[PDB]
């Protein structure tokens, strides 16, 4: 029997699409802060459903450990990054992942044109962004307490789309798949990670587990 599955496809907002062509297309030093404000954004997800629990403990229904993982896959060359936070309405999906503007767009284009360090990008708040850094394609798959799961990608390029998740049921929270570009696979090693992690995510209040394949 064939399934259907509804899938819709969205323009970026203008600057947004300007954004990650410039990161796209600039070569940066550092590109290593992509992890920093991926897991900037677990921790803040985290925060959320910590302190929303406090006034409904039933939101922890769909789990009650609160961390993050990070999940490197040498076969198919993706880094995964995984959250037990909030999560994403199709709303906030939306709006926070391409088609409202943010206010920090321009002033950060005209900052990196300027020779500002691509490390900057989190101050604007515009940091995932930089997920583009080193990978060709991002997969973002979601889960809100109340909403169904979704699956958000683009390859940037100008578009993205957003559908209904299919696929392994998350209870709760948010996964980030970098499909990584050919020259930047020093993410997916171990010693990397760590470093890295160690580097530029140490005061982060939840746990994180960094799990590595054998071999
Ligand atoms: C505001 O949060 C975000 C903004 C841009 C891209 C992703 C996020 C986000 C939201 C949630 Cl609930 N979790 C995670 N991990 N990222």
């Amino acid at each position: 029997p064939m399934e259907e599955e509804e899938v819709e496809t969205f323009a970026f907002q203008a600057e947004i699409a300007q954004l990650m062509s410039l990161i796209i297309n600039t070569f940066y030093s550092n590109k290593e802060i992509f992890l920093r404000e991926l897991i900037s954004n677990s921790s803040d997800a985290l925060d959320k459903i910590r302190y929303e629990s406090l006034t409904d403990p039933s939101k922890l229904d769909s789990g009650k450990e609160l961390h993050i993982n990070l999940i490197p896959n040498k076969q198919d060359r993706t880094l995964t990054i995984v959250d037990t936070g909030i999560g994403m309405t199709k709303a906030d999906l939306i709006n926070n992942l391409g088609t409202i503007a943010k206010s920090g767009t321009k002033a950060f284009m005209e900052a990196l044109q300027a020779g500002a360090d691509i490390s900057m990008i989190g101050q604007f708040g515009v940091g995932f962004y930089s997920a583009y850094l080193v990978a060709e394609k991002v997969t973002v798959i979601t889960k809100h307490n109340d909403d169904e799961q979704y699956a958000w990608e683009s390859s940037a390029g100008g578009s993205f789309t957003v559908r209904t998740d299919t696929g392994e049921p998350m209870g709760r929270g948010t996964k980030v798949i970098l499909h990584l570009k050919e020259d930047q696979t020093e993410y997916l090693e171990e010693r990397r990670i760590k470093e890295i992690v160690k580097k530029h995510s140490q005061f982060i209040g939840y746990p994180i587990t960094l799990f590595v394949e054998k071999e």
